[PDB]
């Protein structure tokens, strides 16, 4: 067995609009993770700046935050075994084009610039960025 982990994911706006939520969503549970929280939300440009702020320096920092609060999102608390890993397993290389076949985003995704979906890569960036959307009042574990 592996640690029961929690990992924060965003369904980007692009895929938002291409309504295709409950395709992504077949993926992480079909992979036996569970959705334990989840809201549609529209982020402020405030943020989104502050949930990036790691890429704060980073030449893209600009268009990623432009993109994220260009539209409504589906963010969602994933719980499972190595869900933090497995999340990303799914989800893909960050560049679509390079993503391999199969994952979210080579299959929803064209480009870079507008890639599907997001995943928390760490331990410890999945804590910080579960209690930046959700208290834990609305994270119910099964
Ligand atoms: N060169 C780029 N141009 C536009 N957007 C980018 C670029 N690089 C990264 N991004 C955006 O910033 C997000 C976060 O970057 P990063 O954490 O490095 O990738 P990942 O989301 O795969 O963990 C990416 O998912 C993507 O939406």
């Amino acid at each position: 067995s592996m640690a029961l982990e929690r990992t924060l994911s965003i369904i980007k706006p692009d895929a938002v609009a291409k309504n295709v939520i409950g395709q992504i969503y077949s993926r992480f549970e079909n992979a036996g993770l569970k959705i334990v929280a989840a809201r549609m939300a529209h982020l402020s440009r405030a943020d989104a700046e502050k949930f990036y702020a790691v890429h704060a320096e980073r030449p893209f920092f600009k268009d990623l935050v432009e993109f994220m609060i260009s539209g409504p999102v589906m963010i969602q608390v994933l719980e499972g075994e190595d869900a933090i890993l497995k999340n990303r397993d799914l989800m893909g290389a960050t560049d679509p084009k390079k993503a391999e076949k199969g994952t979210i985003r080579a299959d929803f995704a064209d480009s870079i610039d507008a890639n599907a979906v997001h995943g928390s890569d760490a331990p410890e960036t999945a804590r910080v960025e579960i209690a930046f959307f959700f208290p834990e009042m609305n994270v119910y574990s099964r």
